[PDB]
């Protein structure tokens, strides 16, 4: 295998898992670092996004996957820097050929309004105007989300079950009821997504024998994340959601060291795991800056003519005439 | 000065604009162009933001301006493309220290459903778990945003007014009723925010002699087959009929005759920019800049001057104060006691 | 294909040739790595034509093994053109190059301006290296052997191997020496220009090229139209230009006033894939955090080796790790 | 003061230096990292480069300072990533406005073939053909090099001594004789620059209480088994015998106890970091930097302090005409009339 990941260049064997940090970053989108965003990809051909925070999607595009592959989204918790990207999901897929409903599992609240299924359902009403004047000249059936809600409360009871692919839930400790940790569990593979949380009961049980086991870090100090992972004894560990600069990753690293010896990662965007029965590797991904979306299915829409348009005849009467401007390239490009 | 603009290193003259390029790329995400965002500071000390597109946060935090001196936000119209940081600026801003609600100006739409209000509001509905969780820790007040919604049929008329600074907008063709372009006038200079429209009689009276007029320039139809794969149909109606094409830039701008032009909205790629620029060249021969992010204008009475910006890559980081951010103490705790009886 | 090339990625097929643009700029700067190009043809057959200063840190990032990369071919002995020979000489040979670098390059007017002279004094440099170097390691792969041609020659076979033959013609740039060549194989021609003003020769024997490369600045933009017109090429490319938002688009405005035909603005990195069917340009997409990929008398004084400090306590510890 | 250094940007102090890392890395070329290359600012106004490796002539251009002011270079040894660039340097720095030869020190080997003096002769040499092409448009008085060749056995003995400023030279243990560390001392402040070495019985004695203390770092033997695939047996070898090991690098720190240390001459990624940070501190707690390309130190009476450069991706101008520069009109053109006739 080349020493860095080039996105669309490796196949995946069907016993080999590929994780992808597509966001690792504070509340805050910076420009070297999105915030929290994974992408699996499983050698069975299934692939899931654990998380979509805010400046995440420009890494997620850069992997050059057909936007119908990534429909599946797991969230762990209603922090802006943990589900912000989803409407760039949402409308972006749903210009770039999606042509199914995206699929969310998230976690319910202590009531109605502070969970996932609330919070869904409110940010498409937030950007109504993008799709009923979308909806006009393009078939709607992608605009739609169908909502998973699971309950935040359960202590680690399966919320997806498909394909020989499980997902499991169990509380975390963070900010308000509600977040969550996930094991993803496909093949013998265990694969941990943390989400958010100060050290709890529930991880360091939950989490055992991961082949790889993320985790946040600094909440969660580097002294107890490898407390944390002592009790694991994962394959591998992934610390995550601190900065990536030259005056605190390096104490970190030494307070993890206290007590987890194991093998670890330092998180970063494009960071990358293969996970076989022989090892979990870790490369940097080497992708596309100047990313455009990759065509799959791109399978007709067919829209509906009976929709109201959402133009008056005042605006419509303001256009200008362009004719000779565009005459010439026009000519030349029908030929 | 400097042939490049270091954020925060340059003192901003009393009869001087600078404009940064935080977003001018496309619905479609890439880390070489963030979605539409425009920062402008004036020489009184006022500074906005007019659109705020998914990942142009990271361009805004590049700035070094503190989140307590941009609260208020002008909205074109409400694409993800356009507005889509504005929950990042919102809780982002909130725990990096504002202390006043953001300040929102956004268009109406034909109805209450397509305008700004409504957008906001369920915007705010969205994120609730966000909101009340942080409500517990900080004073709420930074939380709220107030938004002022104007008549998006509106022609030319003054939306914002205080401290010598007017903001006008006026109509766009554009998916649908609600788009604009805003015309910010301050001592004696006029920088027009034209957001997405095709051709319109409007745009070319209202930006008249502007210091710097922003207008939509599209990529060819041949770039749009060269990548998105459509026939010479789908990829031709989209110059034609619901975007400014390049040579539609070139004659609107020869229209304006500004004192220099930005065509934005199009990726800026080694195999885009050049016939997009001869698209322009066509019909209009006067100062032109093609945006890319971090492109940053200086306007000053002799000058219109555009550098790149050299920034870092900077978060805000929390402000944890005294202050006006004292939590509202009656405010219930969003834990039970299931949860907090799980710590390690 | 995909929309970015990704090198060591792509399988080149047998009627097919790839070439790499490693430096673009002027005599060396962070964008931009001075002159260099990489060519790989489907029969195998690698070459580099210019090495200038900063360009092996864009050669290593292509992920090729040392010994891949041992002809060389430079236009002229500008430091912008040639600097980075030495990188490629000590580097490769730390890599693990077995074989000694062969250099096909240009006389001068006189011997001391030709390339034998320039690359003999380029060793005798780096003696200090060479010697020292030579104490652990077989010296075999430390060897430059030099092909110098007649800079004055028009169109002349200067190479021809495994059906690869290289032409040389003249440039007019600064002094005699600078030349031009032709890459010919398997009906395709690849024309690297080098450095030059507008002269007589390159319009004739460029003709017809599947990719043409030409100095565009020496060369104006509206002089490099003219030329691009006559040669009427399958695509060409302007180079040794700033590609900074401004000069770029008067460049590119310039040349379309008298040439319509493709044309790509060389940045750093860009890489043209040349097929019967197509001449296809892209940019290439590679680590900046590059590392190699495999495919005597001492020099000490006693003097020198008495100064060694004891560090016996502080390596005992990862030591008897590393042991198991 | 801003929190990373933009070049240009910051008045350097009477009492301060400023060390700016223009390459970090190895003679393994690399985007990243290029070779071995320091510069030093002092509020006096004299400035200095230490080591000018392959690549590093893109950093030193990115600071924005005139090739005039960067004329006097000093060598630790003669390998290609600590002197790569001089070609460049001395080509770029002439073209671009230089006025008086460049100054060369450096260290002299156990016989003449070995030494500075030898390599820059040869240089010059090599690029015969640049040399007098070029003096043909230009004087040449710019091009010369004049060498200061220094014994390399010498213990901590004055090469360089004006304007308040003196670099002391002590040899180091690597390839074979020849290489050398530089002291710095200027104003109460003490600059040491150990180029490469195994641990050597001088440097932690003549580098004692520096403010500024740079030495070679190596990458473990478990980075070099897994990247070089070498053997247990070759890889123990390196960071036991012929290279100084991050354990070792502790050692040697803990005895200078400088203000600051600094490690070097390592593939600084997210992956190699952590295990040679980690070596440092079994034998060293005091300040440290890891070293990566365009790091930057402030050396004051109250602080040493660590910051990034964020610098343009700068070349220099390009001299045109002075009165310096006008050719020697008695030199012979090296143009034949075959060439010129071939004019278009
Ligand atoms: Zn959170
Ligand atoms: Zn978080
Ligand atoms: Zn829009
Ligand atoms: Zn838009
Ligand atoms: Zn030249
Ligand atoms: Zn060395
Ligand atoms: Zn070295």
């Amino acid at each position: 295998k080349r020493y860095v990941y080039y996105p669309g260049s490796e196949e995946l064997g069907p016993d080999e898992i590929r994780v992808i940090a597509c966001g690792t970053g504070m509340p805050t989108a910076r420009r070297a670092q999105a915030a929290a965003a994974w992408v699996v990809e499983l050698g069975n051909g299934d692939k899931f996004i654990v998380d979509i925070g805010s400046g995440s999607m420009a890494n997620i595009q850069s992997l050059m996957i057909p936007a119908n592959y990534l429909t599946k989204i797991f969230l762990t918790h209603l922090h802006t820097d943990h589900w912000g990207d989803l409407v760039s999901m949402w409308a972006g897929g749903w210009t770039a050929g999606r042509t199914d409903p995206l699929e969310v599992w998230g976690p319910s609240g202590s009531r109605e309004d502070m969970g996932t299924k609330y919070a869904v359902e409110h940010m498409l009403k937030a950007y109504n105007w993008d799709y009923m004047t979308r909806a006009v000249t393009i078939n709607p059936r992608p605009g739609d989300i169908n909502v998973h809600e699971f309950d935040y409360r359960a202590l680690n009871e399966v919320v997806y079950q498909e394909n020989g692919v499980t997902f499991r839930s169990w509380p975390c400790i963070h900010a308000g009821d509600g977040p969550v940790s996930f094991a993803l569990e496909w093949n013998g593979y265990k694969v941990v997504f943390g989400g958010d949380t100060a050290p709890n009961i529930w991880y360091p049980e939950y989490a055992k024998g991961a082949d790889l086991a993320i985790h946040e870090c600094w909440a969660t100090s580097a002294q107890s994340f490898g407390q944390i992972m002592n009790m694991v004894q994962p394959r591998h560990a992934v610390a995550y959601h601190f900065f990536n600069d030259d005056d605190t990753r390096y104490d970190i690293y030494t307070g993890v060291r206290e007590n987890y010896a194991g093998p670890l990662s330092m998180a970063t965007d494009m960071m990358v795991w293969n996970i076989t029965r022989d090892a979990v590797t870790e490369r940097m991904a080497v992708s596309p800056d100047h990313a455009w979306d990759v065509a799959g299915p791109s399978e007709d829409l067919a829209p509906d003519r009976n929709r109201a348009s959402e133009y008056t005849q005042y605006i419509l009467d303001g256009r200008l005439n362009v004719d000779e401007a565009n005459a010439h390239w026009k000519q030349e490009f029908m030929g």
